[PDB]
Order: structure tokens, then C-alpha cells, then sequence
RNA sequence: GCGCUCGUAGCUCAAUUGGAUAGAGCAUCAGAAGGUUAGGGGUUCGAAUCCUCUCGAGCGCGC
RNA sequence: GCGCUCGUAGCUCAAUUGGAUAGAGCAUUCAGAAGGUUAGGGGUUCGAAUCCUCUCGAGCGCGC
């Protein structure tokens, strides 16, 4: 139930009848404060200016046209002509029950598109580090938001698995299979080439075999590939992140491209041998000209390769890009040459999503107390560590066999649902004593929050199967307040689906929290002055502890049961 | 079933009709070779030598009177004057069969009695160190085997509650700055005087709030504790806790019965008692100052006077061994703790890595128990996502966490110094709990293929008319002797190399002799049922060692 | 030197993309307090959001 | 200086506490083979890795 398209329609559709264009805008956001009812339309005043009148008076010049009658029981004007709509009781107690009746909650099927996500992407002989966290959790966040809706979601897995320190690499490993897993390899590897080593000329050799390929080569190649992706799909596994070795797309198939795709963009007049290398050049920012690459004898030219790939094979609808700050220019130019290329169109978007570094409670970069790379597995350790004496000093003497069962869910948990709470690109800081916590907006506080309001439709006889015969009355502002923001569920999905952010599903689910923790204190699901009203205010409880669930699954964390 | 002890008897009394005396010995244990039968009887010759005749003569002078039928079917002489037993493959069936019957496969319930046993026993203000986990696991794992045979074990944590320490401990505890009242993250120890100090003397007497404050730091070390051995699968709990604090009050009268008793000497400036084994034994500094002697000895008593003890068992360290038979020594020459009830001692080394170096980081720190855990489960799931990798999540912690914390305990409970490897004990290749774990598996599935329902194959004979299916059979019967030496000698290595010679024996027995559809019902029914037995005893078996057991792999 | 992402309560984060009196959680003396959205100027009915400067933080291409 | 625990196949460990030809697992994918003066001498007895004694070497406890 999308009910902010709904009336975006019934606004727009009067309007309109009120003497309006066609390139017609109302502005139906929802009301900040509760003083302005349940939603807002706010796209009054700058229509009444196009047309030179005066916005208090073109708002009820619409209202006469507006008929909200059998939705909102309240259409009122106020401030400089924003049309305020105060939701009817009955209209909410309906697709409530609509929403009960639906294993999707109510939730709408959008156009089918097909959809590929781009995150994690980590790196090849070496242990996986923190700083791949954030991209690999919001892109999961992402897909499974996306997947609900009914997409076909392509995981993408940009793995670097090519470069020139496979020649380093490869030497290691076939020096290191002569005395006999990955965990001082690239670090001691490098010790080599440079201070001090003789033959590192082995090395520099035996990249040149790689890219000519003989199986030797290739297998130690993916030898030491499919280690690191073994490693790293525990990690995953362990992350509850739903990505597979069969989602990875790595620089790989994106290099044998590179050829016929500078080619054929010097076959078209878009490149020229500058300087020494070949370039192509754009026209959108400073006071001169500024000029990406493609050869020389790298990082923007496989983007376009990849970027076209995804459109030409895998026929991707749309793309999202989860991936560090630091790479904005290079996709941004190296993209803006695909539009003006003409590989992947313009119906097909190539969003950017964002992020900074990881920082502790001191600014300074995420790190260990030795002073280096936080493995992202020592990280998880911790997690469950201090998640277990989180658990033990509340529910002490309890069974041990499911104590790691709950300090799964609520470290691992509070690891996940962390990134999504922020949407900055601006780095970010890593604190225990936040994320780990009953109070705020955290994994642990909604996990028990779950918990809380599964346990009032629990004590209760009333069974299943029944209880949806007797229907929802809303009689009280607490309530309406609540089957309001049920409601909303599907909004909130398609703004995580249409931004690429998951915060606004957490943000949603911590304030859908906060009415239920206020509309329990207030209005007594327990027991009241008859039957008609105790199965309502069940059903409106069952509602959320659906909704509740439902929202955290697009998230990836995990629901206890019982805490 | 204890085969052994029945023809220990049906031997003694049965040597009686040779003229040997009373005090006598039979002394018969299970055979060294399968061409031994399946047990010996090695009393004769010593017994031969005792009445001047001769062994070989003397030996065959028993078998007269010597009836085994039933029980055996082929009884010889060998060598010196060795009776070979061999068990008759009617004897091992009636008894396989009758073991299943049972929830307990047949083991008698003994002598019921009370026991204590002293193991594991952490300091407060330090996160457990990697020193303790020897005497935790193995303590745990007597405890199992004891409660199993219908014992009253009560387990005991000899916790450091207690020390000079607490000076520069309470005195900074106090300056809890970080925030309001409460502490949870320790390293307190690593972290930091007459600032100090007198605290002490605050607390060591009968105080009021420094005891108080004392209550706290000891049960947030004891807090975490609890969540290390909740990881290790261990049946210690806070109620068990038994630490130096209380016997320290009992000291005075300890040290004072033992002068109007004519027994300790004003020394040099201390107190000290004189034993046969001289120096004397300083039980109080020339400063008042006690030992741990004192409280090892004001212990043991506490055992027998108030927990009504029948017999103390001490998991601790070996580098106590001098400062334990001492106090031990007192107390029996002093009339504390009787001589029906024991003091036993078991021991153990420091801990090494491969290379003789003791245990130490990859710095050179003592290793942390937690860390040890963590690095235990993560090697553990690179071990297990590789023999089937694309496997779910839950499937693959579940397993880890057996698997890891198994092959951690199923290490030292192999051993009685010793040297920690990953390499040895994280393998599916020799006595290691990975193989038992995958041993149980394989087992059980033999008997999940089965159409055969368990309600109506018991009504089912268990027809034995091949060797190897006597030798599992026998083997099966034998957890009983097992368990027995195992509760006797406190050592639970035993109880490992049975169930994997069992293992072994099953395995052997099984691509060899078919059980998947053969000749006929009347043999497919009796391996599946001598395939149920095993399957039971090594699960009873590894859960006295406290080793987890999935069913899957 | 050019260029990217930014600057919001003491801290960690919001603000439905230009909407009404900038909101939550810790911290500080259930409600309370806490703000010139780094700062000036400008664009319009309306700005934390957009345009131009200054200062400042983080990171990419530069001789 | 006295005293404690020990020394087994190239590594990690067994040997029913005085019993027969000292046994497994790694190392040199399943089978097999090979691997030893039980640190060493002496002694106790039908019989010893085990017990007694000295020597050598390892670890650790109170010395002085």
C-alpha cells in the first residue's frame, strides 16, 4: 500500500481541474509534525507562481475538486497554502487487514526490471580487510531489498584478481609448494620484490606468461584465486551476506575487452594519442580541460568494458555501483565516455553509492592497537566476544547452546547494522560501545524490540486462525498513528529500492519501534473492555512483529525469538 | 558387562582348588594378540613361585576345576604358564543384545559415594590464560565419567580469589574514572603502593566495604569465566566455586591444633612440621606469612569434615607435586582426612608449541584462552569449507563449533609436559575428535538406510558366526572395564584410545562383513543391531568426554 | 598548482532531495537544556540543501 | 647444595602399572613394507620401558 502515490494521484488529478499545466508537480511528503495530519502536499506554491496567483487561494480552489472522501476525514489549509490530509480511521483499519491477508504484507509487485549490484569486490592473496565491510553489507542490503520486490538482481562480485603482482605472487606460491594458509603471503612476497632479492626477474617474467596463458600459469592462477575466495565466502557466510563464488565477475572478464574497446573508440573519432597515451575528452567542469587515459605503453578503461558488459550480455535494466569514495572521478569520467559512446543507453542508469573510511573514536583510521590492517575476521571475533558478555551480564545461567545462537544475532548483527543507520561518504567512525547497546538505534534494541512485541501475541488464547475474522476498529490517536506508519512499509521499500539506501528502512523500523513502545504503555492490547478491541490492537501488534520482521530480513539481520 | 572381573573371580575361586592361599591375585587382563583369545590369565607363575612347583604344571592343575563353558569355548595354556581365555560367540551375543536393552548398555551402576574434584581453577582481575585449560578439560571429563557411574561428584574451583594482590587491585578499582559504577572489560592486572597496600590490611581482617568491593571484581572475572567454559562445553558452573578465600579463616585453629598435637616447631622464625622424606615443612613465615601448603592442607580437611568426601580428586598442576604430597603427608599424620578416603594427584606440564618453546604468541605473550577458542573455530571452518564448501551457514558453525572445540579438548584428554599443533589435532587422519565425529557419522548411517525399525528389531536374535564380528562384539561389551579404569586412575586418555580402537574395529568390520542386503534377515538384523550397539557406545562414550556430536559430515 | 567528497547539538547519526518551529540516541544538571547547519554574500514565497567566495578536513589525477 | 617430574620409531603419543614378538597416527589417494640396545651402564627375578643404584641430559619447585 503506497498511500503517498495514491494521493500524488487524486492531487494531481485535481489540480488540474483547478486550472493547472501539464508538467504538473504536487508535493505529497509526509507531515513532519503530527499538528499537520499524515501527509503534506506542498506543491502548491510554486505552481502558484507559474501561473502568478495566490497560493492560499489556489489550495482550496483544488480542495473543491479534491475528493478524499472514504480516505481522509480532515483536509484542512494551512501556513502558505499547504494542503494538510488528516487520514480516516477506517481507511487505515482496511489496509491494515489487506496488509495481514498478504505474505508480502500489502507490498506491491513493481515492473519486473532486471537489476545488477556491485559490492564487496576484495582482493586476491590477501586476507580480507575491515575496510570492504561497508560495501559488502549495504550492497546485500541492497539486493535483498531489490529481490523482495520481485527483480531480478545480479549479484556482482568485482574481485581483483589480475595485476602485476601475480608475478610476485605466483613465484611465492610456486616456491612455497616446495616445503609443504594465506596469511603473511602478500606481505612476505613483497619483501622480495624490492629490498633485498636476485631473482625478482623470475617475477617481472612471469607475468608476461599470464596474460599469453598456458594452463600452468592459468592454474596457478586460480590455484591461488580459489583460496582467497574460499577464505572470503566464510567470511561471508559468516556475515549472513548472501553473495556466492558464482557472483564473482572479477577483473578478468574485463580485460580481454581492452583492446577492441579503444579501438573502436578511436574507430569512431573520440580518441587522441596525447602526450604519449590515448585519451578522450569531456566538457563539464573547470576552467580549462581535464582529460582521463586508456593506455600508455588501467582503472577507467575496464569500468567501460565492464560497464557495457552488464548492459550488453547480461541486459541490465539498471546498475548500482557500491564503491569507495575515492573512485567517484574515475567511474564519473569513465562513464560519462559511455554516454557519449553510445555502449550501455539512458534508460539504463549507473548509480554511484558511497562511502568514506573506516575511523575508531578518534578520527584517525581504523586500526589495529600494533598499528596496522584489521583482518575483517579478527573483527567478527571480537564481535561475538563482546556480544556474549553483552548477553551474559543480562541473562546470566542460561544454556550455553543458545547463548552463541544469540550473540550470533546480536554481534554479527550489530557489525551489519551499523552501516545501515549512516549514509555519509565522508569516512565513519567505529565504536563498540554504539552499536553494541540496548538504547538507540541499534540491532540489539530492535532485536529485542522484536522479541518484545512478539511476546504480547503470544500470551493470548485467540488462535491464528480465527483471529483474522474478528477486524480492526481504531478508535484512539495512538493507533492511528501506528496503522499509519504499518502502512507506510512499502514507501519506505521504494525509497531503499529507488536510492540505494538502506537507512531509511532502519530509520523507518526504529521509529515504527518507538509508536508500538508508546502505543503499549497507553492502550492495553492486554486486556480491555471487550473483545472487539483486544483482537484489533492484536492484529495492529501482529502487524508490526510481521513488518518488523520483514524489514530486518531486506536488511540481513538476524530475529531471536526469544530474549 | 565386566568380563574381566567375572573370570577374575572365576579364576581366583577356582586357583583356591590348588592350594593357593588367600591373598591371591589371578591377574587377568584383556589379551596382548588375537591369538591370545581375548583375555589372559597371567597369575600363575608368580603364584608358582610362591608354592615351589612349577608354572606350566600348576597351570593346567587350575583348568580342572576351572568351568567356562558358556562363558568361554576355548581355554589353553601358552608360554610360561599363560591361560588364555577365549570368549565363546554365544556369551558376547547374549551380552550385546542385553546391552541395548539398557540406557546405560549394561554398565552397573558401582558402589555409590561422593567425590570432589579440583580442577580448572582460574585467578580474578586476569582474563584465564591458556595454562588452565589442561586441568579444565581433562577435571571435566572425570566429572562426566564419575556422574555417568551414579556418583555424587561435587566439582570444585580452587579459584585465587585470594592474595597480596588485591592491594594493587581494589586500590584501582577505585579509580574507576571511565564512566559511573561497573566494569566489564578487564586487563586490569597488565594495566597498572603504599597508596595501595594498606588496603590490604582493610580487607584481610573481617572488613566491611572492601569485602564488598571485593565481591564485585572476582565475580566479573568469574562472569567471563563462566562464558569461556560455556564455549568449551563445560559443566563448571559459579555455584561451584571453592576459592582460596575460604580457607583462610580456618587457618588460625589449623596452625594451632597442629602444635597441641605435638607435631609443628618454632623455625628459623616460622612454623614447621617434620616429615619421613630432612628439611621441615614451612606452614607460616617468620612475618605470620601462610603458604599455599597452609591452605592446601586446611583444604583437604574441609573435603572430609564438611563435604562428607570419599575421595578427592586434585587435576592441577605438576610444579605443585612437592608442595601437595606434603601438606598430604600432614594431614594423615595428623588425623584431618582418614585413610579410606583418597588424596589423588594427577599432573601435568607446562605447554609447548612445536618446537619445545613454551606456548607464546606470535610476539611472545601468554596466549589468551579466548583467542585460542577464536583461532580454534575459524581453522576449524576453513577445515570443514573445503571437504564440502556451497554449504549453507548454519551447517558450517554448527559443525566448526564441534569440530574446533572438539579437537581442542580431544587433545589433552590423549596425554598425561605436552606440545600444542594445530596440524595434529585439526585432522580426519588418527585419534583425533575430527575422525571420532566422523566415525559416529558413518556409523549411523548404516543404520539409517535400514529399513529395519528400531521397535521391532529388537525382538531380533544376534547370531555371531564370524571373527570379526566376535572381535567388535567383544570390544562393545568391554566399555564397562573402560569406564572402571578410567573413574580409578582419573585418566581419561584411556577412555579415547578404546573408543578409537573401537572406531577402528567397526570400520574393519564393515567393509568386510556386509550388512547392506545380504545372504539373509537372520545376519542383516545382527550386524545392523552390533552396529546399533557401537553406535550408542561411542556416542555415550565421547559424551563422557564432553566431545559434541553432530550426525552429519 | 587543477580536480573529487564533505563541514549539522559536547559525541555518534538524521532531516522523505527546495517546505512549516532542523530531529533521535549516549553524555550533562519522565519532562529540561543543548543550534547564526564552519563563515560572509547571493538566487525566491521559503535554504542545512542550489550559485559564488573564504577558512578547514579526507582522498584522487599533476610538473 | 638437597628435593620433584621425566627421557620410548625422524615428529606427536600408547603399552591394561611386573607379562608373551613394545603398538598406532603423521612423514619416508587404498594395500603393504620399513622404521627401536625404551638416553646409558650395573643389579633385583621365571620375566623389566616400568622397580633399585650410579651416570648423562630436559623441565620445575624450596635452597645458598
Amino acid at each position: 500500500m503506497n498511500i503517498q502515490a495514491l494521493l500524488s494521484e487524486k492531487v494531481r488529478q485535481a489540480m488540474i481541474a483547478a486550472g493547472a499545466p501539464a508538467d504538473c508537480e504536487p508535493q505529497v511528503r509526509q507531515s513532519a509534525k503530527v499538528q499537520f495530519g499524515d501527509y503534506q502536499a506542498n506543491g502548491m506554491m510554486a505552481v502558484a507562481k507559474k501561473l502568478g496567483m495566490a497560493p492560499r487561494q489556489l489550495a482550496e480552489q483544488v480542495l473543491t475538486h479534491l475528493d478524499l472522501n472514504g480516505i481522509a476525514s480532515k483536509v484542512e489549509i494551512a501556513g502558505p497554502g499547504f494542503i494538510n490530509i488528516f487520514l480516516d480511521p477506517a481507511f487505515l483499519a482496511e489496509h491494515v487487514q489487506q496488509a495481514l491477508a498478504s505474505d508480502r504484507l500489502g507490498v506491491a509487485t513493481p515492473e519486473k526490471q532486471t537489476i545488477v549490484v556491485d559490492y564487496s569486490a576484495p582482493n586476491v592473496a590477501k586476507e580480507m580487510h575491515v575496510g570492504h565491510l561497508r560495501s559488502t553489507i549495504i550492497g546485500d542490503a541492497a539486493v535483498r531489498t531489490l529481490e523482495f520486490l520481485g527483480h531480478k538482481v545480479i549479484r556482482a562480485n568485482h574481485v581483483g584478481d589480475w595485476g602485476t603482482q601475480f608475478g610476485m605472487l605466483i613465484a611465492w606460491l610456486e616456491k612455497q609448494q616446495q616445503e609443504n594458509d594465506l596469511e603473511g603471503f602478500y606481505r612476505d612476497a613483497k619483501k622480495h620484490y624490492d629490498e633485498d632479492e636476485e631473482f625478482a626477474e623470475r617475477a617481472r617474467n612471469y607475468v608476461v606468461k599470464l596474460q599469453s596463458g598456458d594452463e600452468y600459469f592459468r592454474e596457478m592462477w586460480r590455484k591461488l584465486v580459489d583460496i582467497t575466495m574460499t577464505q572470503n565466502q566464510i567470511t561471508y557466510d559468516r556475515l549472513n551476506v548472501t553473495l556466492t563464488r558464482d557472483d564473482v565477475m572479477g577483473e578478468s572478464l574485463y580485460n580481454p575487452m581492452l583492446p577492441g574497446i579503444v579501438a573502436d573508440l578511436k574507430a569512431k573519432g573520440l580518441a587522441v594519442e596525447s602526450e604519449g597515451a590515448t585519451v578522450v575528452f569531456l566538457d563539464e567542469f573547470k576552467n580549462k580541460e581535464g582529460e582521463p587515459m586508456g593506455v600508455i605503453i588501467l582503472y577507467t578503461t575496464t569500468d567501460i568494458a565492464c560497464a557495457k558488459y552488464r548492459y550488453e550480455t547480461l541486459h541490465a535494466d539498471r546498475v548500482l555501483y557500491y564503491i569507495d569514495s575515492r573512485q567517484h572521478q574515475h567511474l564519473m569520467q569513465a562513464w560519462a565516455i559511455v554516454r557519449k559512446a553510445g555502449y550501455v543507453p539512458e534508460s539504463v542508469p549507473l548509480e554511484h553509492h558511497m562511502f568514506g573510511m573506516m575511523l575508531g573514536k578518534d578520527g584517525k583510521p581504523f586500526k589495529t592497537r600494533a598499528g596496522g590492517t584489521v583482518k575483517l575476521a579478527d573483527l567478527l571475533d571480537e564481535a561475538l566476544e563482546r556480544a556474549r558478555r553483552l548477553v551474559a551480564e543480562k541473562n546470566p545461567d542460561m544454556p550455553a547452546d543458545e547463548l552463541e545462537k544469540l550473540a550470533n544475532a546480536v554481534g554479527i548483527g550489530a557489525v551489519k547494522y551499523a552501516d545501515l543507520s549512516k549514509n555519509r561518504t565522508t569516512d565513519y567512525i567505529f565504536d563498540w560501545d554504539n552499536m553494541l547497546a540496548f538504547e538507540g538505534n541499534t540491532a540489539p534494541y530492535m532485536q529485542y524490540a522484536y522479541t518484545r512485541v512478539l511476546s504480547v501475541f503470544r500470551k493470548a488464547e485467540i488462535d491464528e486462525e480465527q483471529l483474522a475474522a474478528a477486524p480492526v476498529i481504531i478508535r484512539e490517536d495512538r493507533e492511528a498513528q501506528l496503522a499509519a506508519r504499518l502502512l507506510q512499509f512499502e514507501e519506505t521499500l521504494t525509497v531503499v529500492a529507488r536510492e540505494g539506501t538502506p537507512h531509511v528502512m532502519c530509520a523507518y523500523l526504529y521509529d515504527l519501534a518507538g509508536l508500538f513502545s508508546g502505543f503499549y504503555e497507553h492502550c492495553p492490547i492486554l486486556s480491555a473492555e471487550n473483545e472487539e478491541v483486544r483482537n484489533s490492537r492484536l492484529k495492529l501488534a501482529q502487524l508490526t512483529a510481521k513488518t518488523l520482521k520483514l524489514g530486518l530480513d531486506t536488511l540481513g539481520i538476524e530475529t531471536v525469538e526469544r530474549m
